[PDB]
């Protein structure tokens, strides 16, 4: 089972999210109280990278899903059978992978030859001028409800920072729920 | 610039404030003469919602700061970079927080870049006749590279669960060392 | 496990440090209360050598690190796999060594054949004309937060004065913390006391 | 380029107070209101009171530094004589004239650029009961120390600063370090 232990490490690595609120129209909204991202099928989910010091050119950013509940943690998070067999592929992403990256021509996907887990990796780039963080636009390609994929089981997204040689630099995670109305779900789940 | 114009609307929405006086020791005090709240950095600022009739379940209460001077009214009110650089829930750039409400929600406007903080409207307790919220102001009015002595207003909106405006009120805010003394002196002129 | 016992010996060997303070910007700062140096990755850490009389010609100054905690002490302190990667930088320093000396073209580095410990040695040279101590510029080449290296574990630098044959003439010791903002971390850690 | 001695109450009404100790033969430390002048013994406790109209925030710091009073000596750094300066309490540099007794959070600075000594402690508010914050300063040479101050008068400058080192308050007082404070105080007042 992949580690989900938070380490900031040498570059002071942590995640941030837009302060998007819960109006009906929002595409994607993070809940600080729940450390949980609410997003829509195949839509833009911006995840921010914040660092105290600049990892060198060659550094890479990996995303992997895992089931949160301990009785499922061993099972590979993958797309439901309906969504594997869509004409929805961008040509770079394997059709079985839940997590894509949008708008990055240097994206790399991995089926682990040993554990069989899926992941998606992009080069690390520093913040643009007049920004203080690096944004990756993720896409989740199934609904939390999909019969036979996740099937309403909670997942975590693990984000790892790694150097050009595979050495781990830092790690963070957040829960994610993929739904029709992210605004609505976040407001409701918070009222507990 | 966002709408600042007062309206009690359908539910009879008004703001009320504790009658705290100007003793040396007061945390926060309101001047009804000035419609101005004097308060201390990061400290409890009580604000009372008053309604003639009860809003529905899902009513939200939003607070936003704006510069009172017309030459600064289009500049976004934010924390100075000193104070920006922290309760886990608030963005470190936001001036106004809510204390004591684990359902608080913060907004960075995608197109205006204005900051606001919102909470569910809850009706008054059995024994209360109003709804209180604890605001905190997280910069001093004097903070260099922030407010920088420019006066602000707090706009308080009542909105329904779909974001339709139901009511709006506003007060000036001065964040200072000794609110007691600042209110008495300003009342003298 | 290397001896860390203080030893002034025949020449009255002691360590001093700059009185640098804790302002936000400072590159390096020593807490007298914590016998702890706070410093930045690959930046200058000045360590002063103070003697009562001048060691003999051919005298030498060694620096070695050990983990402080009892259950890490017999492990060798080294750079993380991330930072040990060969760089266009050094050319004198082995890429595994945590501790370098800067601005000294006679530096020597040692991987001990028996203990595998790392260390870095320079000739001892007396105080420059006028001045009362001898400054060495150490650089520490991983952060204390490096995953796979020190990994948030605490370390001491042991400083030894030795003769030309390697016999102990004196010893001193200090704790080291390698972080982004030494001034902020010293002031925060002292706010305990 | 000489530190400023200009009194500056600034934003919080920064004042100094001192004890009303009189001139009895046995006094270790006595302040002259007429002369704005402290009289004190080598290495003994010198209480100095911080008075404010508003409480400055935590992170506020209190610094002390000596300068020479006369203007042909003002660029010279005030330091201990070579006799006194010999190696101490183990928090204070041995060259430093001014120390703080009874504070494990004391910090000592040799300025990289001006070469000036100073000692700084956190500002604490007064006791929930008391009207002022006391610091116990100790002066570590006599005014008469051949090699150091060498009978030249000095001033102690007390500055209130923020966490970032920006100036909140400044006040100063002359200091004469002597064997018999009460006698030196009454003799110097004698002329008025
Ligand atoms: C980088 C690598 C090399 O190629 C030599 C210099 C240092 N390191 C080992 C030998
Ligand atoms: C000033 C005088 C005193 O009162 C005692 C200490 C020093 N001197 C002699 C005795
Ligand atoms: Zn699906
Ligand atoms: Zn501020
Ligand atoms: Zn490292
Ligand atoms: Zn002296």
């Amino acid at each position: 089972v992949p580690s989900q232990k938070t380490y900031q490490g040498s570059y002071g690595f942590r995640l941030g999210f837009l302060h998007s609120g819960t109006a009906k129209s929002v595409t994607c909204t993070y809940s600080p109280a729940l450390n949980k991202m609410f997003c829509q099928l195949a839509k833009t989910c911006p995840v921010q990278l914040w660092v105290d010091s600049t990892p060198p050119p060659g550094t890479r950013v990996r995303a992997m899903a895992i089931y949160k509940q301990s009785q499922h943690m061993t099972e590979v998070v993958r797309r439901c059978p309906h969504h594997e067999r869509c004409s929805d592929s961008d040509g770079l992403a394997p059709p079985q992978h839940l997590i894509r990256v949008e708008g990055n021509l240097r994206v790399e996907y991995l089926d682990d030859r040993n554990t069989f887990r899926h992941s998606v990796v992009v080069p690390y780039e520093p913040p643009e001028v007049g920004s203080d963080c690096t944004t990756i636009h993720y896409n989740y390609m199934c609904n939390s409800s999909c019969m036979g994929g996740m099937n309403r089981r909670p997942i975590l997204t693990i984000i790892t920072l790694e150097d050009s040689s595979g050495n781990l630099l830092g790690r963070n995670s957040f829960e994610v729920h993929v739904c029709a109305c992210p605004g609505r779900d976040r407001r409701t789940e918070e009222e507990n």
